[PDB]
């Protein structure tokens, strides 16, 4: 029983909540976690792609092998000493961290805000005892290099060339069970009522599985280009994304900047929308009066925070804060996806809308919160409708074989991808007249502009769904698509006249 | 007599400066303020649009009605207690504010920089006495929820369902007369010599009136989309825009981030230009060594500020700092507007240029300030000329009925909008071949690129008027317009040959 | 002998390292510096352009003349007094600076991190003695207005109208020899093995010479527009760019924001790529825990910095930090330039790659550093190849005289520029069908999108080379170019049929 983890997760793992020991609970999670039938490995399109050099870091459990360069057999203290010279900043950053400073956590004053960590330390120690990693009357001396890079509570020497590993999600989970299980519970909680999306997605628990299952990613020859997508989809394999390497600060992952590198760009510009909104701007202007060290639960009180942030909003469900960020997903970013809009009035959605009001009501009035969320929905449907109008046109042009080069110069897409109209692959692969200008236009209208229109609406950024983003760009796309349709229509007329 | 308010304002209101009491002065302002003949209400196109749920917040004086949900009759202390649970962050933010902490303002040390507030407190108290809101031998205990949300200095109980209101500009004005009048004086000060713009615009005093008077806004069916424009045009109705809700910090409104959400984007990117300039970058790098609590008047001395900011530059006229931001407007953002360029050499403009040098000369040499402002002007005329060349072309294409679908598929715009070439409505409404690709191109060249070219020039951002913005994009527009004109010209040739 | 300056520089100047006195060393540098045969003056295209008002500031040694406005003969103390009123912020900013506070530097504690400055003070004093600017038993009282704006260690009165100057690089060099020589050594160190770029470029030592030698800059009539390019190319003439005017803070130039105004935009978005990367985001989140006052050499230790920055990475060579930023340049930003890609596997490049690993290895493992730099290269070649495919097409269209208006409406470029296909001038000059839409497309594909693809790769920003920038935009360009080629191909078919 790890209170914050959903029953559903316990059930799926076949575990009895009030009976499962930490060892058992952990064993189950890792079972499913390292199982290829659940998303582990190279995927279904494995025969089409090969890993590049940096891939041993993006997916360790599949590609990482120890660096045979230095033939060294070292101990706990050797790792630090040698690396003081070899990787200077890596040793310093670690030493200045809680992993290297466990004593502080123990001698914490009860009236200190960061006191909750002392409890978290006890918990960890009990997880390790249950797993036989720690003796019953033994404390965790520290969390050093040898612990994460070879074995937890490793005493004896480690062979550098045959023992070094890269810490994956489950490695942290040996101690951070509560966090690991909460994230893994996403596979169980994000399940759509009509299969609009794959069970347990979109999420952080299956983001790498989602990346390797993207046909284009597996078929395109430009592995270096394609790899830039892998970097935004590593959360599943390693836990150093929000709270970065060696320092692993929780205060850092609470700041909006932590999500920014991944949650930005054309098909979703969460970072840009948020930073431009009042919430976001106030977060910039008041970041200095806020105590980011205080956990999310006490942020709006002891933390002094008076403006929402990415984590505050997305990691909160019904007053509880967890590592599972799926529980409130209604639009899953892309409004054009089948059965999404259609599902927006389901009791399923209604119940999640209620959860979102519960989040806005910590500050605003419910009447106010409901007034805006309603606009968010109807506004997304207005941008959606515009896309469908333009799409209706270009789609028939396809049905009629009238797209430029459709009959002549439209080379087939790379295997295992099959030909079609308006496919994602067209956003990353082009050859001759595949895709055709008008096709790419109607495509980017939905995948980029319509997507950004929603993001702007969801993140209270006026110009983000009006002039600057969304409507403005979409208005242009529709106009140009129209303007092209008519030109082609007049060209064909003259064509027939001649023949 | 409120020293900072222009004579013109007194005259227009029919008030004798050295005779008008605060009560009288206030009564006049609100008269014009709530008068539909001056911009209040739904406007001239009221029969075409209806307010949406969130509209009761954007325009309270027209749409707001108390939330009948909770049937409660409360007192001053009840508002706070109940809301401690109901709207947690709203109560905390207020308690931590000067409105909730009036005593501090009174016990202020004379040598303290924030001492001027003590005087501002006395003034307010006198405004209230004159209006019978405060007794002659009585102090303002505090500015709590019941004061702003029902009645100023309200003693007895308030009926939640029938008494609650949303504080509009005039509500703050009951106490903050000096600020209210300074902003309202914009109606009187921003008057152009040749009607290039509507009297009292562009400004914050008539920004909502300007929004509802935008035909497209009133005619377009997408009310949710259209509402994102209302959010950038609320300054007229409420004063919580620069210094946000419940905390109402003056230090906050002095920081560039406060203007950012509205003053950014395609048709004007003041935020982006500024942040990228040296002034702006230095403002980011030195924001921590600056005391933002110090009023604008003492910023460059006691505040330690050594780089200009949005407020420092725009709220300063001739050494004085006011809430009226119109007094120095020469180009009103859009250089293509009729008689603007043409007016750039008028004694009117000359005199405002002198006012701007007076602002730059607090730091730079006049010779230096004049060297750049001159470049700003000639540079804007060079971008303007480029637009006019491309415009000359597409305009004739219109005169000759040769725009794509002009004769056939060019549906009429929504009422009360009338058909035409290159209308603003084309930036927010499209149907078939209205507008036509080339039309939208020549349109966005002026409304977006040319506009941004100027903004870049005015806010010392090199790449903002050269490569990245302005010239670069405009060079492309001209090229593509040209390239299309010739193609259509050759297509018609072959047309005639066949018939 | 100034240890940090390359032998090559000594050799080129004809100086004997262990014999050249500071006076001699300085005399040599300035010789070449003020010599038109090396980049000084108006350049080879001088007869085509004239300086505008603000040009006296961008290139003082060529255009600046004292302001005859005020007829004043002043002394050291007069400059300050009068300017206290005339240029308020200019006097304050200076007074609060080290130039105005030399005593502090002298009484510095040895255990203080900013102690190294005391040594730098001694050095300067010795430079001045050697140049007869300072007496043997004399200290530098201070660095005030009269020193920089008339003469170093000036005693007597200065005539405002005939004596005032604008401090150029060599002016600072009278005291800051070490810094001046390090920057000038760029002319000697950035020399490519196959003339891919002009000797000593790209760099800061010859950035103005590079600007005036840009044909378009000299030929285009829009001097105000063209001047926005001069502002990003002033480093050669003045040293107030990274560490700005009057305060001249070294802590300021160490912060990423200092490079941002110039190193951003379409043809290179270093600022945007960096700020979005983990390195950059961590730099934003941890800028407050870092001591920017500590010199680069001690940043990663005493400074507490645990994330790289623009200066840390670019000013470091082999453990040493200098003002010369050329020593590690492999791709010089634009991958499409002839013989660049081709040179990427030369021992020259290999040796610079090794230098870059030496920089990444202060934190990451070499295996890790090498894994990413490899991806950076192969990834840039994949974006390059895509450009070449599209280019191959449009180029033949040129060879065949089939570009829109190529035979008819393609006006010649302004002198001294000669006609051609895909020239830089086409990015800043357009007339009729010159350039042609397809030409501008293939052009911006390389100069903007391909360039940004690389920058994204070099600055670890995933979306910067995938969706948002690079690949995404380039995929569109290729598609649209293709889509146009086919349309023109079918149009000509029907053409022949008619005739
Ligand atoms: C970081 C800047 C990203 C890059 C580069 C790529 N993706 Fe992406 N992707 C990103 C985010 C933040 C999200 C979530 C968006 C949301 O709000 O839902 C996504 C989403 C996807 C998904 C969809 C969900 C699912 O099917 O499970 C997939 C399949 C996906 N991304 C794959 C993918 C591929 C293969 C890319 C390059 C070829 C690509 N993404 C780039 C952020 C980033
Ligand atoms: C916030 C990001 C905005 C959105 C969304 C919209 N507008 Fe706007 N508008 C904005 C600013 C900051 C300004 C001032 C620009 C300047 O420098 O002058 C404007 C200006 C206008 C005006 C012009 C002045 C006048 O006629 O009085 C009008 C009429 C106006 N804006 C209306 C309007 C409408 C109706 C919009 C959507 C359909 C729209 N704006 C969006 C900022 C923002
Ligand atoms: C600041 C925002 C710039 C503006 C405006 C212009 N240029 Fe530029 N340019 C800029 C940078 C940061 C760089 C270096 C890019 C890199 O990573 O290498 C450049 C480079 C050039 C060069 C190339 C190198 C050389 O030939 O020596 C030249 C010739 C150059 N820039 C000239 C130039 C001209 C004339 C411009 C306007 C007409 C232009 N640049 C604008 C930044 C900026
Ligand atoms: C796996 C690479 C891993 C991650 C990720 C991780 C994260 C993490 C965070 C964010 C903190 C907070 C630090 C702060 O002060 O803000 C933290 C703290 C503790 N960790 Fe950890 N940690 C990772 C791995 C491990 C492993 C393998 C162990 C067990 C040997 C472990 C233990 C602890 C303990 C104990 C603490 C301190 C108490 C607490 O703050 O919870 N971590 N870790
Ligand atoms: C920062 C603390 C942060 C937040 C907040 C956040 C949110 C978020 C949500 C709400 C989702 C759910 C999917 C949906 O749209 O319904 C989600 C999904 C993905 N995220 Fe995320 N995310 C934050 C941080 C991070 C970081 C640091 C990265 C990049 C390494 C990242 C990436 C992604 C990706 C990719 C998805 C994948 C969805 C899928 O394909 O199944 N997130 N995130
Ligand atoms: C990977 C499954 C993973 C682990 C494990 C992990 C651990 C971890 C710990 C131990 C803490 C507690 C530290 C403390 O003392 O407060 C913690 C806190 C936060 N994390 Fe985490 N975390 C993992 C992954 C991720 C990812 C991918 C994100 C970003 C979407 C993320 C974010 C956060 C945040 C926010 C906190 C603070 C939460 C709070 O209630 O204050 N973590 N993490
Ligand atoms: C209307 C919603 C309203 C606004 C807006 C507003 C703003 C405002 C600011 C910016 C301050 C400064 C706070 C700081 O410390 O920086 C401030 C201060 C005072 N106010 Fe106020 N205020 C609004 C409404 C009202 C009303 C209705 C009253 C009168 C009952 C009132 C009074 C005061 C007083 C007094 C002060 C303190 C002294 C001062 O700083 O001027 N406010 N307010
Ligand atoms: C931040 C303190 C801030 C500044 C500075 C500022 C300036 C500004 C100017 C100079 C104008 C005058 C119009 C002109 O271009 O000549 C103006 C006009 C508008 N503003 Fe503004 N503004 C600042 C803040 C705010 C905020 C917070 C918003 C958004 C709610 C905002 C909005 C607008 C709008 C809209 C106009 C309207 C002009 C009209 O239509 O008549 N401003 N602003
Ligand atoms: C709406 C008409 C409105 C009112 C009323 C108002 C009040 C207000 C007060 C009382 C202050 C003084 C607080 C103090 O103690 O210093 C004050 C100060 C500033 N305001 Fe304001 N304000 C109103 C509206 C707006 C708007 C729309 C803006 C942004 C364009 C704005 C900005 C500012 C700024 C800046 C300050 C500080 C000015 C200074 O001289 O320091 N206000 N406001
Ligand atoms: C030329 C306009 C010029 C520049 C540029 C410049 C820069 C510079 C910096 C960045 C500092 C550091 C200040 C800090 O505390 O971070 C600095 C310091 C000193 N300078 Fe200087 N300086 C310029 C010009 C001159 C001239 C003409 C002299 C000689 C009369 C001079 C001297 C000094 C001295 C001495 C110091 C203090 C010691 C040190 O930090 O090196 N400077 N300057
Ligand atoms: C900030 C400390 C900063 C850094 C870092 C930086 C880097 C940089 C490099 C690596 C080059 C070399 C050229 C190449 O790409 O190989 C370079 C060149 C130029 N820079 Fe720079 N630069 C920084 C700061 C500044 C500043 C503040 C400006 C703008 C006034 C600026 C400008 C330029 C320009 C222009 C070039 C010219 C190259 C040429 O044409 O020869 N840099 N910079
Ligand atoms: C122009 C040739 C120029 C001079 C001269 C100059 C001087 C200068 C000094 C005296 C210092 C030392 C100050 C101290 O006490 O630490 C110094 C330091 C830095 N500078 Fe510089 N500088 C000149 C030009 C430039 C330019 C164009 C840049 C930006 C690319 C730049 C940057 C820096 C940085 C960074 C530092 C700190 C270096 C460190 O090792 O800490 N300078 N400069």
């Amino acid at each position: 029983d790890i209170s914050t983890v959903p029953d559903e997760t316990y059930d799926a793992l076949k575990l009895d909540r009030g009976k499962a020991t930490p060892k058992e609970t952990y064993e189950a999670l890792v079972k499913r976690y390292k199982d290829p039938a659940h998303g582990a490995g190279k995927g279904t399109m494995g025969d089409y792609w090969e890993p590049i050099a940096i891939s041993i870091y993006m997916d360790p459990n599949t590609f990482y092998k120890p660096p045979v360069s230095p033939k060294e057999v070292a101990e706990r203290k050797d790792c630090v000493e040698c690396h003081s010279d070899e990787t200077p900043v890596w040793v310093r950053a670690w030493k200045r961290s809680t992993h290297a400073n466990l004593d502080k956590i123990r001698n914490l004053k009860s009236d200190d805000p960061l006191y909750y960590k002392k409890g978290k330390l006890e918990e960890v120690e009990n997880n390790l005892r249950s797993m036989g990693k720690l003796g019953e009357k033994e404390t965790l001396k520290e969390v050093g290099c040898i612990d994460c890079h070879v074995d937890v509570n490793k005493k004896d020497k480690a062979d550098h060339t045959k023992d070094i590993r890269m810490p994956t999600a489950d490695t942290c989970g040996t101690c951070h069970l509560r966090e690991f299980a909460e994230r893994e519970s996403e596979r169980d909680t994000m399940v759509w009522p009509n299969g609009q999306w794959p069970a347990g997605r979109p999420s952080h628990a299956l983001d790498y599985t989602a990346n390797i299952e993207t046909t284009v990613w597996a078929t395109m020859p430009q592995r270096e280009v394609a790899e830039g997508c892998t970097m935004c989809h590593t959360n599943q394999n390693k836990c150093d994304n929000c709270h970065t390497r060696h320092e692993f600060s929780a205060a850092e992952s609470r700041k909006p900047e932590a999500c920014a590198t991944c949650h930005s760009g054309v098909d979703h510009n969460n970072w840009e929308a948020y930073t431009m909104s009042k919430h976001g701007k106030l977060a910039e202007m008041n970041r200095d009066k806020w105590n980011w060290e205080v956990r999310l639960k006490d942020a709006f009180s002891k933390g002094g925070q008076n403006a929402p942030t990415c984590a505050a909003c997305h990691m909160e469900y019904e007053g509880e804060y967890t590592h599972n960020i799926t529980r409130k997903t209604r639009w899953a970013n892309y409004p054009f996806v089948p059965g999404i809009a259609e599902n927006i009035t389901s009791d399923w959605s209604e119940a999640r809308l209620d959860s979102w009001v519960l989040t806005c009501t910590q500050c605003h009035s419910e009447r106010f919160a409901r007034s805006y969320l309603d606009l968010m929905d109807k506004g997304t449907l207005e941008g959606l409708a515009k896309y469908q109008e333009a799409n209706a046109i270009v789609h028939k042009m396809y049905e009629d074989g009238t797209l430029t080069g459709q009959k002549t110069n439209r080379p087939n897409p790379p295997e295992p991808e099959k030909p079609g109209f308006g496919i994602f692959t067209q956003l990353f692969w082009s050859k001759g007249n595949n895709p055709a200008s008008l096709e790419l236009k109607v495509l980017e209208m939905g995948e980029n502009n319509l997507a950004k229109m929603h993001v702007g609406l969801a993140h209270v950024n006026p110009g983000g769904w009006t002039y600057t983003e969304g409507w403005g760009p979409m208005n242009r796309a529709y106009v140009e698509i129209q303007d092209e349709y008519t030109k082609m229509q007049e060209l064909s007329a003259l064509q027939a006249r001649v023949n």
